[PDB]
DNA sequence: CGCTAAATGGTT
DNA sequence: AACCATTTAGCG
């Protein structure tokens, strides 16, 4: 039992990256606001942010 | 294969 | 509950 891989829209990727350039971390309230704005789940936004921080560390190494 | 979403197991 | 480090795995 596995979740289908979300395919993010161009609009969703654009707004997640904008969120990340403004704030490396999100409060619970900012995370839930972002998910609602993008029509994603809280956990999909929490996962994108986590994986984005992993990417951020590798490309600043 | 590379990028990156989701899962695993640990940390805090 | 959320994050971290790493692994697993889907898709272009």
């Amino acid at each position: 039992p596995r979740k289908a891989r979300t395919a993010f829209s161009d609009h969703q990727l654009n707004q997640l990256e904008r969120s990340f350039e403004r704030q490396k971390y999100l409060s619970v309230q900012d995370r839930m606001d972002l998910a609602a704005a993008l029509n994603l789940t809280d956990t999909q936004v929490k996962t994108w942010y986590q994986n984005r921080r992993t990417k951020w560390k590798r490309q600043t190494a």
